[PDB]
């Protein structure tokens, strides 16, 4: 390789184009494929390869592909164009040598039909990759990779880009692309349990694990739950769907456990080891925890298929819990 040059500063009138066409992204940076033979462009310092930082006193570092090459349509005819740039020649070999420009993440909310072989349809809540923003040389279509088992990138297709998603979408809370990144909850995560036992679940964490565990005051209200996450404890918690899809919605995720009953008479097999005392019909708790199931499982994170047999479930119970809370998460940052 050989070293950088100084950083370059630069003026020349923008004829019908400015004459440049470019590779690059968000990660890598907006760099300088091509110059138009014989233009003002060329007549400063822009040769191939160069890394464009500034225009107009304009952030090009942070700055996706496709929103750069606007800002360089937008600019009227015929005026001054003051960019600030650096060769990179180093940066650019590499760029030509894999392609890669654009890196984000985008989550998904509204579904989308393929029009094309090499198009990816999506339900709400996909998440992708976006890695072009100009798909080969042209507006309106992103290439993207899909986000599914464990994160893994493993399908790579093109799907409609910012704006017209949202034109879809309106069609028909929640843009049609979230851009998001993966984090750990930097909390203790409230914790939501589902199923026939659920309630002597928190039962028994709440007073066998009383450190780490406390069962928020009852109904929601989260100042209850705040004021118990601050505690470095787990906000046990005895909501609802809608509740919890709620805490969804400001990234607030909790742990949202379901307790599969195995059998109609499972439940009561088991409730009466359990809680003798309880009044409640297993009937009424085995029937609820279906429709709950089958009336969407969007909720539950992770499920564990009791066995009635024992009380497996208590520890398999603890292990997730405890290793959700290990869990990357997608999160919003717009």
């Amino acid at each position: 390789m050989i070293l950088r040059p100084s950083m370059k500063l630069v003026k020349f009138r923008k004829g019908d184009s400015v004459g440049l066409r470019l590779a690059g992204g968000n990660d890598v940076g907006i760099f300088v494929a091509g110059v138009l033979e014989d233009s003002p462009a060329a007549k400063e310092g822009l040769e191939e390869g160069d890394q464009i930082l500034r225009v107009n006193n304009v952030d090009f570092t942070n700055i996706i592909r496709e929103e750069a090459v606007l800002f360089l349509l937008d600019l009227p005819k015929g005026e001054e164009v003051t960019i600030l740039a650096q060769k990179k020649k180093d940066v650019y070999r590499r760029i030509v040598e894999s392609d890669v420009g654009d890196s984000f993440y985008i989550r998904t909310h509204f579904e989308y039909e393929k029009e094309s072989p090499y198009g990816l349809s999506f339900n709400k809540g996909e998440v992708f990759r976006v890695v072009d923003t100009l798909y080969n040389g042209k507006l309106g279509s992103w290439l993207a990779i899909r986000i599914g088992k464990n994160h893994k990138e493993v399908e790579r297709g093109i799907i409609p880009n910012k704006n017209r998603a949202e034109q879809l979408a309106s069609v028909q809370k929640f843009p049609a692309y979230e851009r998001v990144v993966l984090r750990e909850a930097g909390f203790l995560r409230p914790v939501t349990i589902f199923g026939p036992i659920a309630d002597v679940a928190r039962e028994k964490l709440a007073r066998e694990e009383p450190d780490i565990y406390q069962i928020a005051k009852s109904i929601i209200r989260l100042h209850t739950i705040k004021q118990i996450i601050d505690q470095d404890k787990h906000a046990l918690l005895d909501v609802t769907p809608n509740a919890v899809d709620r805490l969804n919605y400001a990234q607030w995720y909790p742990i949202v456990v379901f307790l599969n009953p195995d059998s109609k008479q499972g439940v009561k097999t088991m409730r009466m080891r359990l809680c003798p005392e309880s009044r409640k019909s297993a009937r009424k708790l085995y029937e609820r925890s279906h429709k709950l199931r089958k009336n969407n499982h969007h909720l539950f994170t992770t499920t564990i298929n009791l066995n009635s047999m024992n009380d497996g479930w208590y520890g398999a119970l603890k292990e997730a819990i405890q290793q959700q809370q290990n869990q990357l998460v997608w999160v919003s940052e717009g």
